[PDB]
């Protein structure tokens, strides 16, 4: 099925992509679009560029203009759009670490990076923050100031989940200590969206805390 | 990570592979390895081509002679590997349906097929029966007489799962009636295979009616 685009809060859409694998089903893939006037900024593109190719649709037939996507960390779900995007001279970035690890993958690179744990979009829209590794060694979180909601990305995990996923790539003994950097930030969290799953409140914190421990200890 | 192979019981192997989905983790399918003296049957090909290859060393590294694989539908776990087994001339087989379907979605397609309900491979090793629609619209079973072992393949759902999972290609109210067929048949079944998740008892055959009845609800 198609990407689907929804609402969630003044000037901000979830955008959620559709996979399937054998024997499970679907799983579903999200990140969000952020506007700001006519400018649109993507946190993660769709999963495929089919889907990235629609979501460039969905906004430049609003009449945005598509200023740049971050990619909150380097594999294929963040990531699958950033060729399209280049391809079309819309700036694409990543952290540093994540742009080095597409590289030696092989893989399309992000045209643009930041160096920092911290770093903005949009010039203050989006807050972006290196926590520290979990889901991956890279994964990094976006704070949106105005609409109140922290984009966790993979490291995340909603409620409907009962483990952590994929954890080829995780570090799980740091996982924990990685969601408790995003909490002393003290951002005021009035929504959480994962990177797979629906979006919840700030207690999708606590879960992911308490599904990391628990792996950790075993 | 690689493929695994385990005896499961005299001649009879399971072969199981691994594939990660982004958001929920590692899944496995299965497939099983059936021995007649030296003589090795593939039902179902492993989820990749290198799975595939590494299921082909662990026969031949055996002194195993495969002569030939089933496949017991169209999707990717199933027949993943049926080119790497063309390219070896080794015959590669599935229901006349399953061939057109692979060939309608570009495909690879087996050089082998069978037309009927039933079809019987190696001499009465591995009996094949069309059930009707399920999980897919061609899923096929295979019934070992001597083990009295029934791979369900994708059509039955292992105890541990509380759902039909992808259900993109089913026939969902159907589904029940078609295990019906299966279980019509009266084999002994003595232990059930699923296409995912563990080996168990003909109860899995229950649950599978369980979980499409609920479902059609
Ligand atoms: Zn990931
Ligand atoms: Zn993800
Ligand atoms: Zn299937
Ligand atoms: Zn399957």
């Amino acid at each position: 099925k198609p990407l689907e685009v929804i609402k969630i809060e003044d000037g901000v859409y979830l955008h959620t992509s559709f996979k399937n694998i054998e024997g499970y089903g679907l799983v579903d893939s999200n990140g969000l679009v952020v506007l700001d006037n006519n400018q649109a900024y993507i946190i993660d593109t769709p999963w495929s560029e089919e889907d990235t190719k629609l979501l460039l649709s969905w906004a430049t037939d609003r009449g945005y203009q598509v200023m740049a996507s971050i990619s909150t960390h380097s594999h294929e779900d963040r990531t699958a759009g950033i060729k399209l995007l280049n391809s079309k001279s819309i700036p694409t970035y990543t952290s540093e670490l994540t742009k080095k690890l597409l590289a030696r993958e092989g893989k399309p690179v992000p045209t643009h990076y930041f160096k920092d744990d911290e770093f903005t979009l949009g010039n203050g829209l989006i807050e972006l923050y290196y926590p520290g590794a979990g889901h991956t060694e890279d994964n990094i979180v976006a704070w949106l100031p105005k609409s109140k909601i922290l984009f966790g990305g993979c490291l995340v995990r909603s409620h409907e989940w009962e483990g952590l996923g994929a954890v080829g790539d995780a570090s799980i003994s740091s996982w924990a200590d990685s969601i408790k950097n995003i909490v002393s930030k003290k951002y005021p969290i009035q929504m959480v969206v994962p990177g797979h799953g629906k979006v919840g409140s700030s207690d999708i914190l606590d879960h992911t805390i308490d599904l990391a421990e628990s792996a950790s200890n075993k």
